[PDB]
């Protein structure tokens, strides 16, 4: 049933990160560009993180250990994957706006 | 099912229709936005939200249906729907940050 | 599981549409347009292939015939729809990059 613990650890770190990432996008449209990558340092971590617990996941089926799937677990799981996304075009904005800073 | 539908079966369909309308208002104020119709993007956002709100109501009473040990049943189109309520969150997210670009383009030039 | 093939295939089609559309990015953000729209073709054509898949699936549900479902199955409908996420904004970004272009 620790099993069973997935789906909060992933929406957990997910946030986080996700979080992180959302942060980073708002510091470099500040102008604070060394808060930014920090920001998205710490939301990569966080990613890490979240996909220990996917990973098991995804290896457990392939183990051939059966899961009970549940709405919680899928929403988890969309928690993650949307994240993911969110970070990689946070940072095209972020670097987007350091473009920016170069021309006045 | 094509042949028969059951209640529960219904929750999949209200969902696509709400997050469906949430990412299409946030890409009509993304393209308000990038041509300057900066008034008419925001009120899009809103309404974007509002759609959010309205899905989010079926979100909240399957995932309790869950706790109190009703079963729901899984199916391809239930994955599809939770996938849209989390697309258009996220199409939402960033758009808002596509029409905050354009905002400062403007700002400039 | 011959049907647990097309959650690999969708796997493997929308991982390589969403690198292509990244790719468009890099290039427009070079300023090599006509990479970064041969980039959208090709992300075009392997989101195509997953989308395939996809509409497969809703269809003979709808009529029906019950896919089994796996974590895998879902972690390859995650991967489609974040796919053509990246894929729109991405476009998105190229305008953007382009828009920067022109003004000077
Ligand atoms: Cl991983
Ligand atoms: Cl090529
Ligand atoms: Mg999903
Ligand atoms: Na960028
Ligand atoms: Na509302
Ligand atoms: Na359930
Ligand atoms: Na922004
Ligand atoms: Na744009």
């Amino acid at each position: 049933t620790t099993a069973e613990q997935i789906p909060f650890q992933l929406i957990l770190n997910s946030g986080n990160a996700r979080s992180f990432a959302m942060e980073a996008l708002q510091f470099a449209k500040q102008g604070k560009m060394a808060e930014a990558d920090e920001a998205m340092v710490k939301a990569k971590e966080a990613i890490n993180e979240a996909h220990h617990f996917q990973t098991e996941l995804i290896q457990s089926e392939a183990r051939g250990e059966k899961t009970e799937i549940s709405v919680l677990l899928i929403h988890a799981q969309d928690h993650l994957m949307n994240a993911i996304t969110v970070k990689e075009l946070a940072a095209e904005f972020i670097d987007l706006y350091k473009k920016l800073e170069a021309k006045g």
